[PDB]
């Protein structure tokens, strides 16, 4: 009976510290390790849920789950029914809920065979799913015993292979240890560190099955919880509230695993075109006379900038909706004249309200009070903390009433200064004290019998009492949702007080935060391991279905140096969200305060960039369509090459352009993977070893400090765009295509095209759409859809890479082109040409 091997042995004391005597008096066994792996661990006859009066409908199925005998928790659950809905081929759902009583629900919008098959154990409980191509098993929750507590839900289950990647936010590689590993979700306010529960909480993993294919898991609940991974492997979900609401998607590529997830809690938005631009902000630009002269100094260095940003400097004694009159007097004419010169305007909006100011003086404050907007207390009245302002409220965005006030206070705002969006900071939400300034009521939300390994070893650290009252439930519950309903409430004032698309960049966050907003990844020190540990961080977010995501190019925290800088300018240059930001004491870092050599280097990154506009805005609209990544792993595009399942210090943009950046001072050349193919040096591309020939194989590469390793994959072709220091600039210029051949002389690649910024684009047809082919020495375009948005859009260069004899002749719509040139070394043939991307051309040469 208590023969268990040590990788198989769930913990039994998950609550406490326990004797050996009490262990057994649990019904459990005591075996200690010799050297974690839990000491006192559940027999496989431990008291668990026994299965019963199972039936089929056309939906699926349904059961009642009896435990007979106590756990060691309160308040167990006796009677649970089990409800399990076969929604589609390739996603099962089933919950396991009180019948008696109504408890806790996140809010959510809602040959022929599945690709799944489920069974059940009878005594004890289990749920079992294969993938009926290959009989493996993916999920069996038959391992451990089904606790279902008041304030205690545990479901474990044995993981198909050693390899899964998820269960955000956290400092680590994409893909977890199994090696007795505790990951925590109870969103915080702590600059990332390996070990903590950070800002975000996503309770959703993808695990790897040998041989290429995969699964993944949702469990819909906001809870504090634990999520406890050993090497067996196996997993336990441990939350301390809720129901469980389990999805299984069944890919099986991990692409489509990916894509299924965001069809449940909602695909991407789109971004506007300029939100790709370059951002630049610092906590410490303290007038709009010193923020002006970042714009100059960009512009006069040739540095392009679309965004400009303030962090708490513009307000009025750190207050949101106000402007300080010194420093920021004429805010108004500042943003009036970015706007102006093409350029948009962002800036810093905290949750908290100011509730210290007299009566009648500070308007969010006073209506939010009159309106009722505030999470509140024991007695009825608002919950007061501490942050930037002093005491403050805090708006509870569960509550209709509140949101229409924040579309109010937006509106309003945005009627003195016309700024472009909402930089959404401190949403955990942070407090500067513990609870509130009248702490907070002892109860079983404040301490309840399982408290999760977050930092600070309570629920109260660095946030508002638990037990505090929103509109829809407690806090205890819909902590981790404050981040997500703020983005909500944000994305919806300023759809109304802009009418085009909103632009919210949002530092906590809860699954399905990328159908409304983009994400920062926080207080980053400006560190090579944090600029490591930046990639498989970005990666594990357009993963999780927000893919505009970056961190704070250069780091935030500390000072930078000029070589990081340079490394950092890099690889952020293809961060999806790219803004460089930095703190109030720092060192500056914006990219003119450098020496020249570093200033080219960072100047080529971000021509680059700009350049690839065009192709990244396609990425972005695929995501917003079809739920694809952006930015993505290897393993994502390659899964049947194993190879590539733990790395993370590369990063593909789409599927054909690979980054290859070098993340350690002093280096001169880099090492990375380069899957099965052939890769052409991007750097062969004139922008205003030529291929690697792979077998699945690892290349070392030269990488000066002016350099960064970017390759594009034959039989791929990228559409491109003239140069601008800002978007309304770059977006007028002449396009061109880059043409990446197969051996055979293959390739494919499209463009999406639309205004830029308008709402409802895909459903009122607003937007061009081309594909190009090449085959046969011959490139032509695909009309897919021709709008009047795509009329005039201007292609005068097409570069073909992997040309291997040189031509005699190169034809554009059957006449002789003007000039091209050819490079017998490098296999390039660059053509000028004259036309248009929404024009059917046919290009040939021989
Ligand atoms: C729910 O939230 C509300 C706020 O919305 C919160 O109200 C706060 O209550 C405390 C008392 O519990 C108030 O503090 C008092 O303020 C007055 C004057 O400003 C003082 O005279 C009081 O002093 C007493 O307590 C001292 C202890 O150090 C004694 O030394 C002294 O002799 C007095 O007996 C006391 O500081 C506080 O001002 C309000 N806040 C606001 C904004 O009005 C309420 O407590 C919360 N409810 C729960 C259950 O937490
Ligand atoms: C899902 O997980 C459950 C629990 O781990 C698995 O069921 C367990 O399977 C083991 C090993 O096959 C069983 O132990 C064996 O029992 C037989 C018969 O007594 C004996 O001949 C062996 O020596 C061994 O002890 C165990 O009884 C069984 N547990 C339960 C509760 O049924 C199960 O196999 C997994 N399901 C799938 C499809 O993988
Ligand atoms: C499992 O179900 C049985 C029978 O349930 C009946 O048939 C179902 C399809 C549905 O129509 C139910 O409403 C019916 O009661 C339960 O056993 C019955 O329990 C009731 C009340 O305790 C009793 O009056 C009946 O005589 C019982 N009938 C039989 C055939 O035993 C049983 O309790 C269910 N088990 C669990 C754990 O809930
Ligand atoms: C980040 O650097 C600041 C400033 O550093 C100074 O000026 C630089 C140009 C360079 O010459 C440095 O060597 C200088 O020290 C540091 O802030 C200073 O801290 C020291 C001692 O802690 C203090 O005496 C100075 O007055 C501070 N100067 C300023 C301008 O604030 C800061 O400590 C560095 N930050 C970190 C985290 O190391
Ligand atoms: C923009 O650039 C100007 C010029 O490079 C900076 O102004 C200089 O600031 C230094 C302080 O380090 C002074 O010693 C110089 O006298 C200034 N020169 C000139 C010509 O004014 C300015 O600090 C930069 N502003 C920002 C926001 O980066
Ligand atoms: O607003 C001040 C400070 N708060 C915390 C944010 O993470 C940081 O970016 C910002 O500069
Ligand atoms: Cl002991
Ligand atoms: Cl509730
Ligand atoms: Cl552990
Ligand atoms: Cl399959
Ligand atoms: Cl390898
Ligand atoms: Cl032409």
């Amino acid at each position: 009976q208590c023969d268990v091997p040590p990788n198989s042995r769930f913990d039994c004391a998950p609550d406490k510290a326990i004797t050996q005597e009490q262990c057994e008096a649990r019904g459990c066994c005591y075996i200690p390790a010799k050297q974690g792996q839990p000491w006192c661990f559940f027999p496989p006859s431990y008291p668990s849920y026994k299965l019963e009066n199972l039936s089929s409908s056309e939906m699926g199925y349904t059961a009642t789950l009896t435990r007979t005998t106590p756990t060691f928790f309160p308040k167990d659950i006796l009677t649970l029914r089990l409800d399990v809905m076969m929604e589609t081929e390739n996603r099962l759902h089933f919950t396991i809920k009180d019948p008696a009583n109504r408890r806790y629900e996140v809010p959510l919008e809602t040959a022929p065979s599945p690709l799944y098959s489920v069974e059940f154990s009878e005594e004890p409980f289990g749920v079992i799913v294969h993938r009926q191509l290959d009989g493996r098993v993916l999920l069996n929750t038959t391992v451990a015993p089904l606790f279902f507590a008041d304030q205690f839900l545990q479901l474990s289950t044995s993981l198909p292979s050693q390899y899964i990647t998820g269960l955000a936010e956290h400092l680590s590689p994409l893909m977890l240890s199994t090696s007795w590993t505790r990951i925590t979700l109870w969103n915080r306010d702590l600059a990332p560190t390996p070990g903590a529960n950070l800002y975000g909480s996503h309770p959703f993993y993808l695990a790897l099955e040998d041989g290429g294919s995969a699964h993944g898991v949702f469990l819909l609940n906001s809870n504090a919880m634990d999520v406890v991974l050993q090497p067996s492997p196996a997993l336990s979900w441990r939350s301390t509230g809720g129901i469980l609401d389990v999805y299984i998607f069944l890919g099986p590529e991990p692409k489509s695993v990916v894509q299924q997830y965001l069809d449940v809690v909602g695909y991407p938005f789109m971004p506007p075109y300029w939100g790709l631009g370059f951002h630049l902000c610092r906590w410490g630009y303290s007038s709009t006379a010193i923020t002006r002269q970042v714009v100059e100094n960009m512009t006069r260095a040739h540095f392009p900038l679309d965004v400009q940003w303030n962090d708490l400097d513009y307000m009025d004694s750190r207050r949101d909706f106000t402007f300080n009159k010194d420093g920021f007097r004429d805010f108004p004419a500042m943003v009036q004249e970015l706007h102006q010169g093409g350029r948009r305007y962002m800036m810093i909006v905290d949750p908290a309200i100011s509730s210290s100011g007299p009566a009648g003086s500070y308007r969010p404050y006073d209506e939010g009070l009159r309106r009722g907007v505030f999470i509140t207390n024991e007695t009825g009245q608002p919950l007061i903390g501490k942050v930037w302002p002093g005491s403050t409220a805090f708006p509870d965005f569960t509550n209709p009433t509140a949101l229409a006030w924040w579309e109010d206070m937006v509106a309003e705002f945005h009627d003195q200064v016309p700024f472009d969006g909402m930089w959404i900071d401190m949403n955990e939400p942070s407090n500067f004290i513990r609870g509130s300034e009248d702490g907070c009521p002892n109860n079983e939300l404040e301490n309840p019998p399982y408290v999760p390994g977050v930092v600070g070893g309570t629920l109260q650290a660095a946030t508002i009492c638990a037990s505090s009252h929103q509109f829809l439930s407690t806090h205890y519950n819909l902590h981790n949702l404050y981040g997500l309903t703020e983005a909500i409430a944000s994305h919806r004032a300023l759809v109304k007080a802009r009418g085009t698309r909103p632009f919210v960049i949002s530092r906590s966050t809860f699954a399905g935060h990328g159908r409304y907003a983009g994400h920062w990844t926080g207080d980053v020190w400006s560190s090579w391991e944090q600029l490591a540990s930046s990639v498989p961080e970005i990666l594990q977010f357009n993963l999780l279905g927000v893919p505009l995501v970056g961190a704070d190019v250069c780091g935030f925290l500390g000072n930078t140096s000029e070589e990081l800088c340079v490394r950092w300018t890099q690889l952020g240059a293809f961060y999806p969200f790219m803004r460089n930001h930095n703190s109030l004491l720092s060192l500056p870092q914006e990219p003119y305060s450098f020496s020249e050599p570093a200033q080219q280097a960072m100047r080529k990154a971000l021509t680059l960039r700009y350049a690839l506009l065009p192709h990244l805005y396609t990425l972005f609209h695929q995501a917003h369509v079809a739920g694809e990544t952006v930015a993505r792993p290897l393993f994502l595009e390659f899964p049947k090459d194993s190879s590539t399942w733990t790395v993370d210090h590369q990063l593909l943009w789409g599927e054909a352009l690979l980054i290859t950046p070098v993340l350690q001072a002093g280096k001169a050349e880099v090492t990375g993977y380069f899957p099965l193919g052939t890769w052409y040096d991007l750097q062969t591309v004139p922008i205003e070893e030529p291929a690697i020939h792979s077998e699945g194989q690892w290349v070392t590469l030269p990488a000066p400090l002016d350099t960064i390793n970017v390759h594009l994959r034959a039989g791929y072709i990228i559409p491109l765009q003239g140069p601008g220091l800002t978007t309304t600039e770059s977006r007028q210029q002449p396009m061109a295509l880059a043409v990446a051949l197969t051996k055979g002389g293959e390739a494919r690649g499209e463009l999406f095209w639309d205004d830029g910024e308008s709402l409802e684009v895909l459903e009122r047809g607003a937007y061009t759409q081309v594909i190009f082919l090449a085959r046969n020495n011959t490139i032509v375009n695909e009309l897919v859809r021709v709008t009047s948005e795509g009329a005039g859009l201007q292609l005068q260069k097409v570069t073909v890479l992997g040309v291997a004899t040189a031509p005699q002749q190169v034809l554009s719509n059957g006449v002789p082109v003007s000039n091209f040139t050819y490079s017998p070394d490098t296999k390039v043939l660059d053509i000028c040409v004259s036309l248009l991307m929404g024009e059917q051309f046919l290009v040939s040469w021989c």
